[PDB]
This record gives C-alpha cells, sequence and structure tokens, in this order.
C-alpha cells in the first residue's frame, strides 16, 4: 500500500497569517487544553498560544530531521549537565518570523501578547555560564545549519528559586513543570536501560557486565529553531524512571528517580553523570546504524566511518565517562578489538575546559567507581597503562612526569583524574578564551601539550545576537537596522559599519533615547517589585555574577559605602546619581556568600532610607537573577561590573551581553575583558587594578591587608562602620566574619584594588556628565562587539574541530 | 477587549467528512505526536486516530458543560471504586455517528481501522460486574441527558493480565498507561489536598483537625458520549501525588502514590483509598455548587438550603461510605452549619446501592484504625450513631436487643464500625439490584432498618447498555432488527417487543440463524489467529464467563462435560449433538480453589480434545484473559449461556442480560436476574433447572450430606474415581484431592445436589438444538423480550424514583 505517501506534513502548515493563526489558537484552547473562554485563565491563553506557535515549529522540525536522514551528514552531539534555556515563546516567534502575525492575531482576539509572555516559567535546566553557553550554542548551531543535538538531564526542580527574606537568601523549590511544559514531547516509546553496580565476569570470550541494577531513562524532545533558515534541531533530555526478601525496592525506586530531581554530591552526582552518558550513547549508536532514509533497519555496521558521521563534544568533565562508555560498547558489545576501538573514540570525542585552577578539576575516588561502575574502572586502568607506555617511549627515563600525567592519582585514597581521562580520550581540547587557552598549555596541562601540541586549540566564547540583542532589546535592534539593515543579526561583524556613525548627531541621540527608554521600563518594574523608587536619570550601575569572594561583590560594596560617606560628609556637593544593582544566587552551604548578600541588603536599608541622600544613591539586590531577568536588566544597564581579581576568570559571557546593549564596562584585565578591550580599544574601556603579574608579585612578597588599612583613611572608616554595627544596629557583630576575612585572610585582594577601583569609578562619573561623549564611547563598544557572537564560535568549532561546513542557506520549507 | 466572543468553539469541529478527518489525522500524527510516516508504528496511528475522534467529542463536551451551567440542573455524582470501561475508540465512533467516515478515511490513507482498534488497551480501572455496571450507567445517563458525573480513582497498574501456562493462572502486570491515554486530560490546576492522621482539637469555637499528613489529588477528565444526542458528560478520576531532617519521609512519597497503583486482590491502604476518592470528590462537588453562575467562577451561592436540590450523591456499595461523615465534616467544621441542618442536607443528598448478597461479604473497619487515620470522622460517626439510636429508641421503646443490632458500632473481639449501617443511616434511599435481592434485604440483612423506614427501601434492577452490547459488538444483529422495526429501539429497548410479530416469519428466522453462524465463524477465526486451537464452528457454543468462584459453580459445569465425555466413550457410534464448551474468567490471586478449578478445566481439555474416538464431537476451551473486549467477541458468538450459581447466592448478574440480547438461550437457576428474565421471556423459553432458594434453606435445615447423591448416581461416582485415580493428571495422580475432598465432605455450595437435574436439563437443550427452526423461534422470543434489561430503563427509575430528575431523550443542538 503506497496509499500512505498521503500521510504527510505537506499542507498542514497552512498560510502563516493572522486568519489561520487565530483559527489555530481556537483549536488549541478548546481541543488540546479542553477549556473555553468562560473558564480560561491567562495561563490557559499562554498554553493555547504556545501550542499554536509549536505546530509551526514542529512542521519545520519534521522537515529538518528528514533532510538529515537522506543527506547523512556528520551528526554533532553536544553533552552537558546544564542547558540554561530561559523562556521559549518569544524566541520561537522571532526565529520563525511569527511575532508580527501572532501579536496581531492575539490582539484581534482581545488578548495582550506581552502579558502571556510574562506567564512562561524559566526552564529549570541550567545554573550559570556553563549552562547558557550550551543554549547559545544550540541556537547558533541551528542558525549555521549543523545537524546538532543537545543532550542532558531533564531536572524536575532545576536549581532553587531565590527569595530574599529579611535580607537573607532563602531557597525555594523550582517546580517549573507543575502545569506542564508544552515545548517538550515525552517519548515513552524510546525508554532505555542504564546499568549500575553488578560485577565483571571474565569469560575467555569477552567480558560480561552482570548482576547490575537497572534505571530506566526516558527521553523528552524539545525542538530548537535556527534564525529564519527553517532548520530546527533537537534538544533531548533524559528523565529517570524505575521498573516495577523485603520491599526495600521502595528505597531503590526513590534513589533511582532523584537522578532527575535536582542540580547542585556523593554517589548521586556520579550516578547522574553516567546516566546522561549511557542513554545518550545508545541513542547515538542507534542513529549511526539506522541511517538509510525511509528505512528503520540497522543497515550500517562498520565503525570505521563512525568518527566521520558522529562528533561528541564534552562540555567540561561532567560527561567524561562518555570516553570509557564508548570504549565499553565497542569492545564488549560490538566486539571490535582494543586499538581499533580506541582510535574511533579519540577521533569522535572532543573536550572543552572552562575552569581556571587545578583544584576545581573533577576527581572520583576509586572505591566509588569500583563499587558502581566496575567495568568502567577496568577500562580506565587499561586506557591508563597504554597512555603511560606512549608517554614512556616519548620521554625515556622520566619517572616524574609519568606519574604527573597518570589518570590514577595517589594520596590518602586513590582518585581518578577525569580531566586526564578527557585529554587522552579526545582529538581536540580547548579553552574558552585566548589567555585561558594559553595557561592551559603553559601550566595546568603542559605535560600533555608537550606530548600532543596539535590537540590544543582556543575557542573564545560568545553570545547569540538573537536572544541577547534582537529579543531583549528591540529598540536597539531597530535603530541599528535603519542604518545598516538586518544582515547583522546572523553576521554580527557587520556591526562595524556603525563606526561610520560615531559623529552622526541623529544616531547618537537615538542610542541615548533607546537606553533611556529601557531604563524607564525597568525602573517601573523595579518599583512594582521592590516597592522603593528609582531615579530613571541616575547611572544604572549593574553587577550580576554569582555571589563568591573571587567575583568580589565586596569590592563593589566598599565603593557604594564610599559613595554614601562622601554624600553624607558634604550633602551639598553635586554628585552623579547612581542606582547600584547587585544580583546573583549564592550556593547553599557557602556561608560567606550568604553573608555578602545580607551585607548588600543591609547597606540598602541604610542608604535607601537616609533623608540626606535623597535619590542620589540607591542600592538594590536583584532577586532571583535568571535568564529572563537578565533580558530585562542588561538592556537597561549603563555600567557593567566585571571586577574579579585578575587571573581568576577564564571567559565571562555576561560581559559580552553588556557590551552588545550599550553599557560601558568597568573591569579587570582578566578573562573575556582582555579581548573585549582589544576589540574596542583600551580607551573605550575602564580597566583598573592589578594585572595577573601584579597579583603574583604581591603573592611572592606576601599580601598584608593591614598595609592598605593604614594608608587609606576612607577605607578605615568603612571597616569601623562594619565593625561597630553601623549597618546592623540591632546586631552589631553581624559582619564580624566579613571584616576578619578582609583583614586577615582574603585570597582575592579586595583592599589592593580598592584605590584604583574608586578613582576609576570617578572617571566613570565624569564621563557620565557629558552624554554626547558617553554615548560616542558606547557606539564604539557596540560597533565592535561582533567577534563575540556565538555564530563566530560555532563556526570555529565546526571547521577546526568537528569537520563540518557552516551554512547559512535556507532549508527549503514544509 | 469585548473581542473574545471570537474565542469560541463555533466552527472548529469542521464538517464531519472523509476529507477533514484525514487532514486532522495528519495534523495529529505530525503536530500532536511529533512523528511522521517514516517512524510511526501501528500504535502511533492508533493515537492519531483517537486524537482525531476526541476532537469531535470535546466539541460536544464544551457545549454540554456550558448547557448545564446555564440551566443549573440537579447534578448527579456517581461515586465508584471501579469503572470497567474497556475500549473507547469504537464506542465513541458509534455514539457520534463517525464510524463510517473514519473507516473510509483510514482506508484511503492505507490503514486498517480494525487493526488499529485492536491496539488499544482495555481500560484498567475496574474488576467485574460492579465496574462494568458503572460504565453502562454512565453511557445511559448521558443518552438520557442527565447532568451526571462519574467519580473514581485513576489506577495505573490496572488490574492483572491472566496468562495460562501449563493450565495454571499466572498474573502479569497490566501497565495500560505506559504510553499515555489520549482519551484523558490532566488537570494540574485543580489539584486538591486530602488529609490523613493528625489529631482533633476541641475549641470553644468549633472542632479543628490538625497536624495532618497531606496527599494531593489531581484530576483527569474523560468525556463520555450519549448515543447520537450530542450530550457529553464527564468521568473524573483522581490520581495521588506527594507534596514537595530525614528522608524517611520517602514512605510518605510511596504510601501516597500507590493509592493509585492498585486494586485489591483490606488494610490501611484500602481505607486510605476510600477516604482519598471521597475527600477530593466532595471538595469538587461543593466547589461546583458554589460556582452556580454562568460565565464566572465566583462562590455566588453559599446557601446550603438548596444543596439537596442541586446535588445527588450515589454511593455504590459501602466503599465510598465515608462520603456521609466527610459531608458532615465539611458542613459542620468548615461551613459552620449546625449539626441538624447538615444532617438533613446529608440524608437528602446521598443514597445507597447494595450490590452483594451475604451478611459476611460486607465492609467493617476496626475503630482503632479509624481513630488513628480519620480521628475526626470517628467522632462524627459516634455522634451519628448516638442520634440514630435515639430515633430507634423512640420508635421501639424498650427493645434493647434491636438497639445493639442496629448500631453502627459492633462489639466483639475488636470494636468495629459497620459501614452498611452508616450508609443506611445517612441516605434517603437504599436500593437492591434485582427483585429477589431487594426482597432478601428487607427480610434478612437490613430487616431491622426496613421496619424503621420501610419507604427508604427500593428495587432498581440492573441493566446493560444496548449501545456496547448490541449495536457495537453485534452489528450483524442490530442491522436485521432495524430492517423490521427501525432504529428507534436503540434508545428504547422495549420496542424490541415488536419482534414477536416476526416469530413465524421465515425470512427473519433464517436471518437470525445466519447472523449467529456468522459470529460463530468469526469468533472461531479469532481463536485460530490468536492461539493454537481447532473448533468445529457448527457445534453448539456452550458458554460460561463469570469469575472463578466456588459459588459460581464452574465445577458443576465440569462435572457435566466429563459426563458427556464418558457417554461418548460408552457408546461411540450413538449420535451426540456436537458442543464446544467454553469457560472463561479470572481466579483472583490467593484463592487456592479458583486456581485449581482453572487447572481442572484445562486438564480436562488436554484429555478430551486429543482423544481419537471423541473426534470433533466435544471440545473444551478455557478462554484466556477474560475482559470487556473479549466479552464483545464471545457473547455475540454464543448459543448457550451458563448462569448456574447456587440459588440465592447471586444478587443480580449482568452477563446473563448480554447473552439474552445476543441470541443465546439460557441454562440457569431461579436466582438473581434470571428470575426476572424468565418472567419476561416465559418459563417455556428458558431452561430453568435445580433447587429454588427455599429448597436450599430446607437442605441446610435437614443438613447437606453429599454422600447420599454419590451413592445413588453411578454416573457421578465414576467421575470422582477419574479425578482421584488421576485420569486427568497421569503425572500427578492426587492433583485434585483438594477439589474431591471439597465436593465430598464440605461443599458450601451443593454441587452434587443440582447435578442430576442439571444434566437432564442439558439434554432438553441438546434435543432442541437438533431442530434449528424451533431453536431459533425460541431465541427470537428471548431477544424480543429483552427490553426491561436496558440500563436506560434502570437509569430512568433511579432518576425518577431516587434522584428526582426527569430523563430527556432530546438531541442537544450540535457542533
Ligand atoms: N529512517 C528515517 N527516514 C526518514 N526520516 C526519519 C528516519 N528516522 C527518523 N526520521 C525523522 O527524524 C525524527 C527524529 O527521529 P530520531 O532521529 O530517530 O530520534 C523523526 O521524527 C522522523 O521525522
Ligand atoms: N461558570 C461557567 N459558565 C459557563 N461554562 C462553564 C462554567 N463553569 C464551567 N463551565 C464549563 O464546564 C466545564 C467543566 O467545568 P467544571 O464544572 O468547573 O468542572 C468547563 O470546561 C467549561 O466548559
Amino acid at each position: 500500500q503506497e496509499k500512505r505517501k498521503q500521510i504527510s506534513v505537506r499542507g498542514l502548515a497552512g498560510v502563516e497569517n493572522v486568519t489561520e493563526l487565530k483559527k489555530n489558537f481556537n483549536r488549541h484552547l478548546h481541543f488540546t487544553l479542553v477549556k473555553d473562554r468562560n473558564v480560561a485563565t491567562p495561563r490557559d491563553y499562554y498554553f493555547a498560544l504556545a501550542h499554536t506557535v509549536r505546530d509551526h515549529l514542529v512542521g519545520r522540525w519534521i522537515r529538518t530531521q528528514q533532510h538529515y536522514y537522506e543527506k547523512d551528514p556528520k551528526r554533532i552531539y553536544y553533552l552537558s549537565l546544564e542547558f540554561y534555556m530561559g523562556r521559549t515563546l518569544q524566541n520561537t516567534m522571532v526565529n520563525l518570523a511569527l511575532e508580527n502575525a501572532c501579536d496581531e492575531a492575539t490582539y484581534q482576539l482581545g488578548l495582550d501578547m506581552e502579558e502571556l509572555e510574562e506567564i512562561e516559567e524559566d526552564a529549570g535546566l541550567g545554573n550559570g555560564g556553563l549552562g547558557r553557553l550550551a543554549a547559545c550554542f544550540l541556537d547558533s548551531m541551528a542558525t549555521l545549519g549543523l545537524a546538532a543535538y543537545g543532550y542532558g538531564i531533564r531536572y524536575e526542580f532545576g536549581i532553587f528559586n531565590q527569595k530574599i527574606c529579611g535580607g537573607w537568601q532563602m531557597e525555594e523549590a523550582d517546580d517549573w513543570l507543575r502545569y506542564g511544559n508544552p515545548w517538550e514531547k515525552a517519548r515513552p516509546e524510546f525508554t532505555l536501560p542504564v546499568h549500575f553496580y553488578g560485577r565483571v565476569e571474565h569469560t575467555s570470550q569477552g567480558a560480561k557486565w552482570v548482576d547490575t541494577q537497572v534505571v530506566l531513562a526516558m527521553p523528552y524532545d524539545t525542538p530548537v529553531p535556527g534564525y529564519r533558515n527553517n532548520v530546527v534541531n533537537t534538544m533531548r533530555l533524559w528523565s529517570a524512571k524505575a521498573p516495577n526478601g523485603y520491599i526495600q525496592a521502595v528505597l531503590d525506586r526513590n534513589l533511582a528517580e532523584n537522578i532527575s530531581r535536582v542540580l547542585y554530591g556523593k554517589e548521586l552526582r556520579l550516578k547522574q553523570e553516567y546516566f546522561v552518558v549511557a542513554a545518550t550513547l545508545q541513542d547515538i549508536i542507534r542513529r549511526f546504524k539506522s541511517s538509510k532514509f525511509g528505512c528503520r533497519d540497522p543497515v550500517r555496521t562498520n565503525f570505521d566511518a563512525f568518527p566521520d558521521k558522529v562528533a561528541i563534544q564534552l562540555n567540561d568533565t561532567h560527561p567524561s565517562l562518555a570516553i570509557p562508555e564508548l570504549m565499553r560498547v565497542l569492545v564488549d558489545l560490538e566486539r571490535l578489538d582494543w586499538d581499533k576501538a580506541w582510535e574511533v573514540t579519540v577521533k569522535t570525542c572532543a573536550y572543552t575546559n572552562h575552569t581556571v585552577l587545578p583544584e576545581a578539576l573533577e576527581r572520583w575516588p576509586v572505591h566509588l567507581l569500583e563499587t558502581l561502575l566496575p567495568r568502567h574502572l577496568q577500562i580506565i586502568y587499561e586506557i591508563n597503562q597504554r597512555f603511560l607506555n606512549r608517554v614512556a617511549a616519548a620521554f625515556p627515563g622520566d619517572v616524574d612526569r609519568l606519574r604527573r600525567m597518570s589518570l590514577v592519582e595517589e594520596g590518602a585514597v586513590k582518585r581518578i583524574n577525569m580531566a586526564h581521562l578527557c585529554i587522552a580520550g579526545s582529538h581536540a581540547v580547548n579553552g574558552v578564551a585566548r589567555i585561558h587557552s594559553e595557561i592551559l598549555k603553559k601550566t595546568i596541562f603542559k605535560d600533555f601539550y608537550e606530548l600532543e601540541p596539535h590537540k590544543f586549540q582556543n575557542k573564545t566564547n560568545g553570545i547569540t545576537p538573537r536572544r541577547w540583542l534582537v529579543l531583549c532589546n528591540p529598540g536597539l535592534a531597530e535603530i541599528i537596522a535603519e542604518r545598516i539593515g538586518e544582515e547583522y543579526i546572523s553576521d554580527l561583524d557587520q556591526l562595524r559599519k556603525l563606526l561610520s556613525y560615531v559623529d552622526d548627531e541623529a544616531f547618537i541621540r537615538d542610542v541615548a533615547k533607546v537606553k533611556q527608554e529601557n531604563k524607564l521600563k525597568f525602573a517601573a518594574y523595579l518599583e512594582r517589585e521592590y516597592k522603593v523608587h528609582i531615579n530613571p536619570n541616575s547611572l544604572f550601575d549593574v553587577q550580576v555574577k554569582r555571589i563568591h569572594e573571587y567575583k568580589r561583590q565586596l569590592l563593589n560594596c566598599l565603593h557604594v559605602i564610599t559613595l554614601y560617606n562622601r554624600i553624607k560628609k558634604e550633602p551639598n556637593k553635586f554628585v552623579v546619581p547612581r542606582t547600584v544593582m547587585i544580583g546573583g544566587k549564592a550556593a547553599p552551604g557557602y556561608h560567606m556568600a550568604k553573608m555578602i548578600i545580607k551585607l548588600i541588603t543591609a547597606i540598602g536599608d541604610v542608604v535607601n532610607h537616609d533623608p540626606v541622600v535623597g535619590d542620589r544613591l540607591r542600592v538594590i539586590f536583584l532577586e532571583n537573577y535568571r535568564v529572563s531577568l537578565a533580558e530585562k536588566v542588561i538592556p537597561a544597564a549603563d555600567l557593567s561590573e566585571q571586577i574579579s581579581t585578575a587571573g581568576t576568570e577564564a571567559s565571562g559571557t555576561g560581559n559580552m551581553k553588556f557590551m552588545l546593549n550599550g553599557a560601558l564596562t568597568i573591569g579587570t584585565m582578566d578573562g573575556a575583558n582582555v579581548e573585549m578591550a582589544e576589540e574596542a580599544g583600551e580607551e573605550n574601556f575602564f580597566i583598573f587594578g592589578m594585572r595577573v603579574e601584579d597579583v603574583d608579585r604581591l603573592d611572592q612578597r606576601g599580601y598584608n591587608a593591614q598595609e592598605y588599612y593604614d594608608r587609606i583613611p576612607e577605607l578605615r572608616q568603612i571597616i569601623e562602620q562594619l565593625s561597630s554595627g553601623f549597618f546592623s544596629p540591632k546586631q552589631p557583630d553581624l559582619f564580624k566574619d566579613i571584616v576578619n576575612m578582609l583583614m586577615h585572610h582574603d585570597r582575592f585582594k579586595v583592599f589592593a584594588d580598592y584605590e584604583e577601583y574608586v578613582k576609576c569609578q570617578e572617571r566613570v562619573s565624569a564621563l557620565y556628565k557629558n552624554p554626547r561623549e558617553w554615548t560616542r564611547m558606547v557606539i564604539r563598544n557596540i560597533a565592535t562587539s561582533g567577534k563575540f557572537s556565538s555564530d563566530r564560535t560555532i563556526a570555529q568549532y565546526a571547521r577546526e574541530i568537528w569537520g563540518v561546513e557552516p551554512s547559512r542557506q535556507r532549508l527549503p520549507a514544509p
């Protein structure tokens, strides 16, 4: 029966117009959601619109996936334990070019689309930079036409929502799924077993992994759209499920399931890591084998073509177990011999390093691996012996480096170094900015570099101009499009054409006008949430990193208090009004970080209620900072704070976001700030403080905070205020911990950059006075931000690591 | 923004034609399922078709539910712990007259709709006749245009799938939900809390239930369509969810959650199940009562004076008996009414249906269990009991013995609360399930209550839906009936009376006989392509499909089969009327006797089916995994219907009505619903054998000794020898000693007593079967006289005599 060539997407799309969209929106409210207008809540109207947009998303998805099965390209598998997706609705509409049509449709139906947008929960799937880089990458990979996949874990509670109670961080569950996720599709049909524990039985045949405990992995598909090229790739997230003496099988059921429950560590983190690797790989091998278009059968069983058809990117060491897992499947199940299987593994795998210092590098005790992944241990020991023989022959009689490069690390209880596992198992290893990729070959991994120099590359991070310009900042996208068109949205380097407009009067005030417009929008939100009062004409001074000593929101605080003391000593002096905003989540259990949050709010209570200060200084702690808040605050920011101690940041990614939206930057010569300053010119940045070589020199002679205390009176004053209980009148000794750390054991040298930080902030105040000059510097920043598009990043990953050609040409259509 | 009048169901259904259906089948496969033809499986195409059909169903649902909100009718809530629904695909297509168009649509896309229909799981939400009754009841309530809801629990594990290996029943897990269920809709929005444990705090205010442990109940709605009248009602099933230092509150997760997982082959968990369904349902009822106004979800009404006018709760058996105390709890504790008004509201609101026959089967709970789990409800039950015993003490001054006989509290080993007594005290009506049944209720088990309030006690004889059990499952039969009398009979079964005119019509006789043979031929084929078999399709189709219980007497059947066998081996050349005797039903785990019975039936088969001399004259089949979908296949194919329960042990029966509707003649006892069936059909046109209820009483009176029969029936002794010496289990000679010793020494159910009258009655059957003309004339007489046994007739009576609403057979507008 060829009658079923009539089972097709052919003309299910419809015309994508106002007429068809509202008929569709009505289908979904009533037939999908089983509601009517009598009962429907705003959330229902959101779900009905989501499904209406989704029909058009999956139409193109079916087409893209078909195209892959008939073209048979190299498929690229992006592995991550964090996908920081944010909201989906507006993004799907801009990328499909449906925003105009939907806005009008919902309008004609009595609905307001901005309301409905604000109802969508942030996807509880990521935590910080690691996770948003993944999301930006997904969006760029689809825009550049790559057959790409995001594979991760579907977390049922993400990482906690942050609420501030009495100035203290409290954590609350993030049940972002409680009403369901319309963007996902459960696939009960593709449930796969993931094995734990057991023992290895040595048949003189192969090696069998027997007696194991089983956990079921069930996949959820979410489609991800390219920017107006009709390609729509897959994000595929695994959910843990249990199968069905004593009924302690209850414990086994509960323990199986909390693999999907939360982010962050015992067995659980390692359980989570194997889980994602083992399910993803079964999916990988399956597609490799069943490659003939229209044909479900496993037609291709020769693995010599595996590295030509599959690429696996290991985002940090979290998915590292992919290496020995791939080895397990090829040797044990597929019965290829060792050398042949290893060559395949190495050619398939690639590793990205994100972290800066040898101690954050992931390690697992042997006894743990031995108990839970006994076969994987053997495979790791085996990889290790042959890698160390390869080292032996390349560097004879060198016993020291031999044990320096070993995957097995000695001490009190042997640990296995997963970063060493990654380097040996992959054809490429990259760092995430230029300086970071350099210290990787200089220090952290020099022994490996000397063995295989070719392996080591750089790939500077980036940001999608979709979400981080066109979506969150329509005003700025617009005024740019009037001078140069909209080619820049998928080719950011074209922003340089804006350098022709540094001296155009109309453009300078249009940039100023858009900033002011975003400030007003955000200010209004900041009143109906924090119920204070923001001066929309003040300088919006923003710092939004995660709370942490090395990120130095304590250095910002000192500046805020310096500003407060000056205003109060001379209340008649003219001052540039400032709204300082600090946002970010503190890790539970990290006590100092919870203190830093309380300090920020404590200062707020004083400065926001001093009659003398008026509206010249406002301090706000931004609650529950996340992707959607970042979309609202980054556009409205004037000053971006990147003030980590030099030598501690690899990249940074939020800085790029600020640069794009017309904030000037105050930052240290560290991470992504270096290359940003390079692109823009030093004079268009506000760099201050010690460089990395200044840090080392201070370390070498010994850091004493007391030296700075003794010679800077304005600094002494603040400490005496923190000491005496000025900022916590009820509990005078509240900030005792902070003070004693600042004075006696500060690993991150806050006092040492204090002086230059405040002089710098003064130079920042002076520029702010002259809005023409201020804006012209902003234009120079914006015109010069093209490099930090993730379209540029993924194009490099594609050509230098993956061996696939980026392509901006359209896939046909449904 | 008065623009939202365009947010409407208006024209979203589209024309119910081949071209729209195939288009929408494409939308659903690709957009809803996120599949294409390259990856789709038969399962996927099933889901796609289901989603296509549901579209039309919910179109009518929205309208119906709107309609109720604007007429503000008395709304009726059918509460049950079982809903034995079966498949929904075909039933929805017939009730919405979409069957032909879907069939055509699927054909043109290169699919077989019958293949697709076979994919879908039987609804695993029920067990037996209790649950199947509710499903028929829902279908009827909707056809008769009643604002009716069906409330229960969404069970995940289903029940179990019967597998037969080596003649033994093995129970497999029936996870009918692993792939989802396109017919339901989840309502996370309407998640309600249910409370457990805690303690009661007496304040000079009211009483306060505090320190409780909380389980959340999430609803799932499923539409149920009337027959071509465009009204769609709701089935609303609850699912248990746990909320979100020691993790040992992992039990809390488990101990909740598996309230939903399982039916019960009773403990704390069983009672949690009952309170769960009740507390959630009552919150939902009151909620809907308060939201009386069209277009708005405001608590517009808080005057509970009209509650009994707007609400009817139907307590099906004692399982949801806690509705009564809970309804007192909400009204007194939460709505701060005074006890007297609330009680008057409670009694006028609830009514009780007893389904069982014996004083033993009925539900009691230890007080210490209630004291711990539902501490507030125990106090309320004690208060109810105090006041109810005041009415009794007033009615019968000084009759001390009846004060304790009628009490909700039973003294004994442990103090128990009697739920049957609770239901009779808190309801305005109580009904039996057949005439004989209802009569024994006022004569025996509730005699004391009947003397108190005789008017309380009604009969509502059970019934069956002519949609599922005629039109749907026997399309061949419904068609040849329609030719003579039209198709008005489908919602007015009485109209089948007009078939009596046609008893001597030769064309109708050959049509009825031809339809029968067609189904026989068709069911025999299903037997071949689904199992190793044989089956002479011309033989008399002898069918018993109950559940396996000593009282059901599939052993009386066995003894008859072996009787025949011996005769065929005594006189091989003497013509015997060929028979295929088929026995189906599930044992119930733990019941040691039932599993032995199944083994016995199969072990008989092994011998008989493979005996050369017997040939194709006698075949014995155990029918694996009996359920609604199989019922639909076997029932239309049956010639003879075994309803042979020991007299007075079956309350009604319901399968018996199915066989009668479908051209089978009945062999049965003067028991349950048979009494009324023979009353309609005429004694003449029914094979009624064995002791009557009063002969059973009289055998207990003189004492039952099975050895008497053994000694005066030579044909019976031989059968016992064969089972004992291992003629049916040569590898395990003593396999059936448990059965022998039960039959011979302690038969609670008198199998030997009816043995002789049974076998003679079977011979009159075999004789009549020899004359196809006369056999069919009798069949016609059964079918044509089946009208009483429509569940429509039943629901009408419930509506008019218990709920105080008027049935309406009129068509609601249209999409
Ligand atoms: N063998 C195939 N031929 C054509 N299309 C396919 C094939 N396998 C999968 N697809 C498409 O790719 C999608 C994703 O399937 P998979 O890659 O198997 O997870 C499916 O929805 C199909 O639309
Ligand atoms: N106040 C109302 N006015 C009109 N229709 C309603 C109203 N409340 C509920 N409905 C309809 O009845 C259905 C069931 O709602 P409920 O009775 O709240 O379970 C809803 O899906 C609506 O279609």
